[PDB]
RNA sequence: CUAAGAAAUUCACGGCGGGCUUGAUGUCCGCGUCUACCUGAUUCACUGCCGUAUAGGCAG
């Protein structure tokens, strides 16, 4: 957790980096599931809140062992004429920590009328008047938009970063880099 | 401080009966429309699960 790779985004004059930001993160969760642990942490070290971007830097936070596993593993190819990649440098020793958590929304009324039907087995109109079309939850997150292996359902992941501590204790790490309960350093 | 200031047009009404517009007609010769483009920007806010829950989380 001492360490980090830190990955820029060169520009592209064929797409925006919103869809490479995409790319890369859906390549990288392939590498950590291939992988596994659950020690890495992701961070946006240009996250702005104004607008809700994403940014044009990313850092990723893991240990020395667990950084050159990630390295080691050929994922990366197919993918160096857009990013940077630095040295698994150490993290500075005077940095405030904060949390990375995956937000998600019932954005769509009718995946809990489906819901709903398979637990207390209610009719159309009865989940129509139950859940109205207004109960969608609008997000002011940024966010990628990614398609499953699994599932090849398009799937849009919101990325939230929590308040600047003082201090960060042990926790968890999902498949995505998102802390279940973990921290990272900024800087 | 206005060519300032003021004001009831209104009651009633049968427009109609009749009619052959028809004869004839050459539109027409000729014609280089070209050249050059990322539709896509996160544009699939989607599928399932824990929970009575629309309150609120979780899974790829």
């Amino acid at each position: 957790m001492d360490h980090y790779l830190d990955i820029r985004l060169r520009p592209d004059p064929e797409f925006p980096p919103a869809q490479l930001m995409s790319v890369l993160f859906g390549k990288l969760h392939q590498a950590l599931v291939a992988q596994g642990g659950d020690r890495i942490g992701v961070s946006f070290p240009d996250l702005d809140e104004s607008r809700s971007r994403l940014g044009e830097r990313l850092r990723i936070h893991a240990s020395a062992d667990d950084l050159r596993a990630l390295l080691a593993r050929p994922w990366l190819e197919g993918l160096r004429d857009h990013l940077q990649f630095g040295e698994p440098a150490v993290v500075p020793h005077p940095t405030p920590y904060r949390q990375v958590s995956r937000v998600q929304a019932k954005s769509n009324p009718e995946r809990l009328r489906r819901r709903l039907m398979r637990r207390h087995d209610l009719s159309e109109e009865e989940a129509r008047k139950r859940i109205p079309d207004t109960v969608a939850r609008a997000l002011d997150l940024p966010f990628v938009t990614l398609r499953s292996q699994s599932t090849g359902q398009h799937f849009r992941l919101f990325i939230r970063h929590g308040p600047l501590q003082v201090t960060a204790e042990e926790g968890g790490f999902t498949c995505y880099g998102l802390s279940k309960g973990g921290f990272v350093p900024w800087f």
